[PDB]
DNA sequence: TTTTTTTTTTTTTTTT
């Protein structure tokens, strides 16, 4: 009938047995879920993986929950694993979740992942209908939860509820008192009576769930709400956060009661509110657990407030780009205007956690008081459906962002970066949710000039954006890189490019001779060299989803998923997908494939030179040198002529392979930006070449 | 000029939210006067302080007398606020328990012993 | 980061 029935038959009397399947047919992955891996013994050397990892096989006739051994969790580290491709079961494992009432489940022990299906059916039935429960959980513990498939700061699955709306609570015999209030009286208050708070920052969430300790969604969100003039840092624990999080927005009058207050937390770090009237109460902070009956948290329709009562409003910092050139290194502040750039998911290994990752993509908002974007560093705040969703051609609007500025180089590193209580949102055509501000109407007014004006921005989708421009003084660069090996060796590339996970980023140097660059033609000679190794690396390949497209609007939600993260559950394509050539490029000139010599003439590499700089910047020299990968600018091509009488792409091509002539036997200290695009794709590029 | 008056003008001006005094400089006081405290709601757990007591500051130009919160009473019980003593408010109100105000004291820093009392300062408000 | 339930409090004014 199918190999899951067939299987599943075959496995089930012998619980905790190898057995490899009698038929082995490919089956396709529906859906891939992470959640933590606690029950396992930390007794081994090798600590158990921190997560495991259920996917979704689908025969055709069913569809059946597997699980996957946390053994190859390797295989969706690097994506290879994903929805849509096809895999053939090598060796499968029967085990019983103690703690619930239900039949086997089939343990995945070794797969060997294929490519994607033909046909995928999204309407094949479910063989054993406990895995359809509406509230999803994984296959095994008791009341777990699934986690979102990369990053832990983002809600997945359908535990994060939207149903909560506001309520008209009466407040004829309601006692409320203020935050002060507490600050002097909550050590002799055996009740504390009931508080009317306001939100004004709402934070990303945090997960502190360790494998080893038994906690229910270990869930933790601060809430920053104040009620009249004091403020204090609610924190919502355990699995409160997964059923008012998707609802609490910034603004809401929050009625809370059957709360609990304590000391601060020690390492807390109250972020200051825009307005400076207030109280900052800093001592005590209100902790809401689940209580019973559902009154702990109850929010009041702004028609029931009261302006009897003073509540603190809702404030903003937003500022421009030319306000941005002056502020200082550390001033959080928020930001409005048109996207123009839309980068990749980069994921950074914490610090905290080498398990567990951060999911950034630069992004670049516009205005009408400077040339240049904001260039944001957007991490990933909470909020999955605007994240991954964002393309150039919308109103954009991010708040609390940090100010970074960096003078030790040249190009001043004027960006700006998401702190915790950091939120995003697209604003309607008008501005409508934010249309009370006046920068927001300045920006509105500017973009319906600008289009009332027949003119569109040059608009660019994903593609390889090193935002970080490496210095012109490689002492610098060196400074910034303290006793860190600055210099990977020329054998150790091909073990960095194996460490790198499922869209990781890192920064190495490699000392070298350039062996040799061929002109590769986005679409004066074509090719030059230099001139029996020990070993040469082969990796001056760049992958279709490396250029960056100029972005089409009938075309968007292909764009998106481009270069968004890799989905959890499948999607059937909405009819027969473009293709991503098909588009054009925001890049306007070629790349190159400079080959480096080791210095020792015993090992040798292949990297990809793709400058990003155009032609107007040779002209005008606003890039360092001919050997630089990013212009100073560090934004793309803004079209104000599409092409110009200056010398041509094709011109910048041979002028570029003569200066890396010059650099004949120059040592050099190329920078190389090394990413794993997914699956086993990788790609290395070429930065700056400093020379001596 | 006058630090009450700027005050007084300040508080008036802006939201009367337990308004922060924009600039601090000390202040002699000249009067530490009590009287019972009535019109209270007495009804929080924490009872209220049975007495109240009005402070009678001078800024040198014009003598005050503000109305102490009983939060700050323990600074009088323990003669830590008396005659002579220079202080710095740092937090003031603007009750109206109204013609003019009752300019009220929510915090303050007692100092040593002052040099330049003057009982010549004319009473801003009569 | 986690973390719930319970209560305790005595005393000198008004007459119209």
């Amino acid at each position: 009938r199918s190999w899951i029935q067939k299987v599943l038959e075959q496995i089930m009397d012998s619980p905790r047995q190898c057995v490899t399947p009698s038929e082995v047919v490919p089956v396709t992955v529906l859906a891939v879920q992470r959640y933590l891996l606690e029950d396992e013994p930390r007794d081994t050397v090798p600590k158990p993986p921190l997560y495991c990892y259920d996917v979704t096989i689908s025969d055709g006739v069913y569809q059946e929950k597997c699980y996957l051994d946390p053994s190859l969790n390797s295989l969706v580290y690097q994506n290879i694993l994903k929805v849509g491709i096809q895999m053939r079961i090598s060796r499968v494992s029967c085990l019983y979740n103690e703690k619930r009432i239900g039949q086997g489940i089939l343990c995945i022990d070794n797969v060997h992942c294929g490519e994607t299906s033909d046909s995928i059916s999204l309407e094949t039935p479910f063989r054993n209908r406990a895995h359809q429960e509406k509230p999803e959980r994984p296959l095994r513990g008791g009341k777990s939860h699934y986690l979102a498939l990369w990053n832990n700061e983002d809600p997945y699955g359908d535990i994060w509820l939207t149903d909560k709306q506001p309520e008209e609570h009466n407040f004829s015999d309601t006692k409320i008192i203020s935050l002060s209030h507490l600050e002097m009286t909550w050590t002799n208050r055996r009740n504390f009576p009931a508080l009317l708070v306001r939100i004004l920052h709402k934070s990303k969430l945090r997960y502190y769930g360790k494998p080893d300790k038994k906690m229910i969604e270990p869930y933790q969100t601060f809430l920053e709400v104040a009620d009249s003039s004091g403020t204090v840092s609610v924190i919502m624990w355990n699995a409160l956060c997964p059923e008012w999080y998707k609802s609490l927005r910034v603004g809401l009058v929050l009625l809370l009661q059957d709360y609990s207050v304590k000391k601060s937390y020690p390492f807390r770090i109250q972020p200051v509110p825009v307005d400076p009237q207030i109280k900052l109460i800093s001592t005590m902070e209100i902790c809401l657990n689940l209580r019973d009956p559902p009154t702990n948290i109850i929010i009041i329709p702004e028609k029931q407030v009261k302006p009897e009562w003073r509540l603190p409003k809702l404030n903003h910092r937003f500022t421009t780009r030319s306000e941005l050139d002056d502020m200082p290194e550390n001033c959080i502040c928020d930001v409005i205007g048109l996207l123009v750039f839309v980068g990749r998911v980069q994921r950074s290994k914490k610090k905290e956690n080498r398990e567990d990752f951060w999911s950034y993509r630069w992004i670049h908002i516009a205005d009408g008081t400077s040339e240049q974007p904001f260039i944001v560093e957007l991490f990933s705040t909470s909020q999955p459906e605007i994240f991954e969703n964002i393309y150039p051609m919308a109103y954009f609007v991010c708040t609390q962002l940090k100010v970074v500025r960096n003078d030790n180089q040249v190009p001043k590193l004027l960006y700006l970066t998401t702190t915790n209580e950091s939120g995003v949102f697209i604003t309607g055509h008008r501005g409508q949710p934010y249309t009370y501000d006046a920068k927001v109407k300045n920006f509105i007014q500017w973009i319906r000039t600008k289009s009332d004006s027949g003119e569109q921005k040059n608009m660019v989708i994903g593609g390889y954006y090193p935002y970080p421009p490496v210095p012109e003084t490689f002492s610098k660069y060196s400074s910034s890189i303290k006793v860190e090996s600055l210099l990977t060796a020329i054998s150790e590339v091909r073990k960095e490019i194996e460490d790198l996970q499922y869209r990781e980023q890192k920064r190495i140097a490699i000392q070298g001779i350039i062996t040799a660059i061929k002109y590769i033609p986005h679409s004066i000679s074509d090719r030059w060299e230099s001139q029996g190794l020990i070993d040469h690396l082969h990796y001056s390949r760049v992958y279709p989803e490396s250029i960056p497209r100029k972005f089409m609007f009938e075309h968007r939600k292909f764009l998106s998923d481009q270069y968004n993260s890799q989905p959890a559950k499948y999607v059937p394509p909405e009819g027969r997908p473009p293709k991503l050539d098909d588009f054009k490029s925001a890049r306007s000139l070629g790349h190159f494939e400079v080959t480096i010599l080791g210095l020792n003439h015993e090992i040798a590499i292949d990297v990809a030179f793709l400058p990003m700089y155009c032609p107007e910047d040779i002209r005008t020299s606003q890039i360092d040198t001919l050997l630089t990968s990013m212009n100073y600018s560090c934004a793309y091509p803004q079209d104000t002529t599409g092409n110009d009488r200056l010398p041509g792409p094709r011109a910048v091509a041979g002028d570029i392979i003569k200066a890396a002539t010059e650099l004949d036997r120059v040592h050099i200290v190329g920078i190389l930006d090394i990413c794993n695009l997914g699956n086993n794709k990788v790609e290395v590029y070429l930065h700056k070449i400093y020379s001596p």
